[PDB]
């Protein structure tokens, strides 16, 4: 679990969105595993606007943060799970690191701010849904 709070928005993994998230829906994209809902309180997370390929992510299954090198956002085949059939997920970045299903939502940050959230894993890899292209989160 985990979310990004920026301005009047909350960014979560689409497969983990709650009833309140869907009732206050702003935007969702199944192909990216992202959902954005509106909030009443103001968020203070800073979103990175960059092409960094190094950062640190929070891994809840180890209660630790790990530094990683990660790929640029791309269309990657993602194996079937209980939330989606086998499909290509877009805007996904992979790194070598530990991830279990409950780790979805952990934030990946670079020196510029929030880069994305854990969205996939398995085989010693961890995948992050990018949010750096969502320029409207700031306005
Ligand atoms: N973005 C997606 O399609 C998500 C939906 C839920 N997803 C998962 O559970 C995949 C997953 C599997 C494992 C493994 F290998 F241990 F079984 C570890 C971590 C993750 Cl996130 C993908
Ligand atoms: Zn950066």
């Amino acid at each position: 679990s985990g979310a990004i709070y920026v301005g009047n928005y909350r960014v979560v993994n689409r497969h983990l969105a709650t009833h309140n998230d869907w009732a206050n829906l702003v935007w969702e994209d199944s192909s990216r595993d992202l959902l954005v809902s509106s909030t009443t309180a103001q968020g203070c997370d800073t979103i990175a606007r960059c092409d960094c390929q190094t950062g640190v992510y929070y891994c809840s299954s180890r209660r630790k943060h790990y530094p990683v090198s990660f790929s640029k956002p791309s269309l990657i085949f993602v194996e079937a799970s209980e939330y989606y059939p086998a499909r290509y997920q877009s805007h996904l970045m992979l790194a070598v690191g530990h991830s279990e299903p409950g780790d979805c939502g952990g934030i990946l940050r670079c020196q510029h701010g929030v880069v994305g959230i854990v969205s996939t894993g398995g085989n010693g890899l961890v995948g992050f849904a990018d949010v750096r292209d969502l320029l409207w989160l700031d306005e």
